[PDB]
RNA sequence: CUUGCUCGGUUCGCCGAGACUCCCCUACGUGCUGCU
DNA sequence: GCAGCACGTAGGGGAGAATTGG
DNA sequence: CCAATTC
């Protein structure tokens, strides 16, 4: 039973008005600020919204949040209880802590008592509310618009929406396509290829990138063209899929491309289907990001074929491998010893199901090809040398007293461990906000993605097995384990440990 | 495989290769050693 | 258990749709 | 046609 909903984002291209001022936002706001002040006797008091129209009208008339004409049932609940939880959510933490300490008090005192020790005094727990009644870690406002049934997405018909300047395609109407004849444009048009690189064109299933596509005139040392960004965008506004989202009075409207490519890659819809059909393929309930400029897509449950298993170890590995040969007799394990030298080492092996016990076969390993190899060793300069300016940075920015307390930390004695708290606050602080912080460890967990989605690959070649399991042992070592144990998480291939 | 993101080559006309589980929010923690 | 190192880690909250009633 | 109930 498929239960894994993975996301994907689209852009919005007009709006009525800022996102930052719709009555829904506004009142979403505005019941944030009011839950969390609550203390803890309050909570009870202004505890019963209730699933209904009346409840929710007697709860917002009792308390004083103004409901900014936002008066929807069906959006009022995701507001309401979503907010609650988050004021529930602090004290959960400290609750299982608590109950953690406890679990480990009532196990070592129990064991001295048994010993004849008698046992120590109880520890006074930590409370989530503060000093009068206020939570000490008070929840922030999350800004987010939760899309519900009432305001799905539909497609765009100029006859009962907004007047805009882009078109608007027919929801029954099969969707448009690229440009297959690519070879066929002329010279002096967009898109013409040269008659110099026409040998080397990729056979692959590559993806089809338009003209007007910001990675094909983006600025890299390379490339000697101009970033007229005016003509690109108008270009590819001429050429969008826009969806819209009606509420109340305001609206808004997306760019469904985004859609259409999360649902080609995947492999689930082929060219030729309709707006509706990929509408369908996606939840009712987007998430709007007023911030950025983003909506945010699920599949529905069933669109995509993964489980979402969990890293079983231990004990559940021999029976996870022994139902796992019942299914069809062929399994191939890949061991991911992450050994010296290569970032990956692997070995491959295929185990049948003699009766009772298994009976391994190897079949040899394999190293990170040296194109990769490359590639991470670019990343690690890239990243070692914003390291060395982020850190001097931080260091900048430190108090005088500090300040020359670091400076003789750099000169050439190793002491004041107060200064040190410091200098991790501060580098935390710029490492949150460096932008160039933030591309350089995304682009670690993508080249970790590459290095698994290759392993996952020549795994099933070697082994000619569909399906696999992994192994593993607990620089690239903790981020690459992540990027390993994440296949269970969102593909569902079985990652066993040691 | 039409948008968006990342890395490269160029004759600058665009084509070679990738990831696709993502968001907010609050705390200062996590592993590796040296001695008790 | 209690210091020195590097490096980000940990743990709360999210991410619908069928029905049906005026 | 569109909110409101329900799980």
């Amino acid at each position: 039973p498929a239960n894994f909903c993975p996301p994907a984002k689209v852009n919005i291209l007009a709006q009525s008005r800022p996102l930052s001022e719709w009555p829904i936002n506004l009142v979403s706001k505005g019941v944030q600020e009011y839950v969390y002040g609550l203390t803890a006797a309050e909570r009870e008091a202004n505890g019963d919204f209730g699933t209904s129209r009346k409840s929710l009208d007697r709860w917002f008339a009792r308390t004083g949040v103004p409901t900014h004409g936002y008066t929807t049932v069906q959006g009022l609940n995701l507001i309401l209880r979503h907010t609650f939880n988050r004021y529930d959510g602090v004290i959960k933490k400290v609750e299982t802590r608590n109950e953690k300490r406890r679990s480990k008090a009532t196990r070592i005192n129990v064991s001295r008592e048994a010993d004849g020790l008698p046992p120590i005094e109880a520890e006074p727990e930590e409370t989530a509310f503060g000093p009068d009644g206020k939570l000490k870690e008070r929840p922030g406002i999350n800004p987010s618009i939760y899309c519900y049934q009432q305001v799905s997405p539909v497609p765009y018909n100029p006859a009962k929406h907004p007047a805009l300047p882009f078109s608007g395609v027919d929801p029954g109407a099969p969707l448009p396509l690229g440009t297959p004849n690519r070879l066929s444009i002329p010279k002096g048009q967009p898109g013409y290829v040269p008659e110099w690189q026409r040998p080397h064109l990729s056979t692959k299933n590559k993806r089809i990138r338009k003209w007007y596509a910001r990675a094909n005139w983006r600025r890299k040392p390379g490339r000697k063209s101009v970033l007229d960004e005016a003509k690109l965008k108008e270009a590819a506004l001429k050429e969008a899929i826009p969806i819209i989202v009606t509420i109340g009075k305001d609206w808004i409207v997306m760019d469904a491309r985004g859609l259409l490519r999360a649902v080609y890659w995947r492999g689930i819809a082929k060219p030729g289907l309709s707006l509706k059909e990929l509408l369908g393929f996606f939840s009712g309930d987007p998430v709007l990001d007023p911030k950025r400029g983003i909506a945010t897509f699920t599949f529905k449950l069933g669109a995509v074929a993964v489980h979402s298993r969990k890293p079983t170890r231990g004990k559940k590995s021999k029976e996870l491998l022994l139902s796992m040969t019942a299914e069809k007799p062929h399994v191939g394990l890949v061991a991911i010893d992450l050994g010296q030298t290569n970032p990956v080492a692997a070995e491959f092996s295929r185990v049948k199901r003699e009766g009772e016990t298994l009976q391994a076969e190897p079949l040899g390993q394999i190293v990170l090809p040296d194109d990769l190899v490359k590639d991470l060793t670019r990343y690690r300069r890239a990243w070692d040398a914003t390291e060395e300016q982020i850190k001097a940075e931080a260091i900048v920015q430190l108090p005088e007293e500090c300040r020359a307390e670091v400076v003789k930390v750099n000169q050439m004695p190793r002491l004041s461990q107060e200064t040190r708290k410091a200098v991790n606050d501060k580098t935390w602080e710029l490492k949150r906000a460096s932008t160039e912080y933030v591309r350089l460890s995304r682009r670690k967990t993508e080249l970790a993605r590459r290095c698994v989605n290759y392993i996952v690959r020549e795994t099933k070649r070697w082994t000619q097995c569909e399906d696999i399991a992994i192994v593993i042992e607990d620089w690239f070592i903790q981020v690459l384990h992540k990027a390993f144990s994440d296949l269970a998480l969102h593909r569902g291939l079985p990652v066993i440990e040691a």
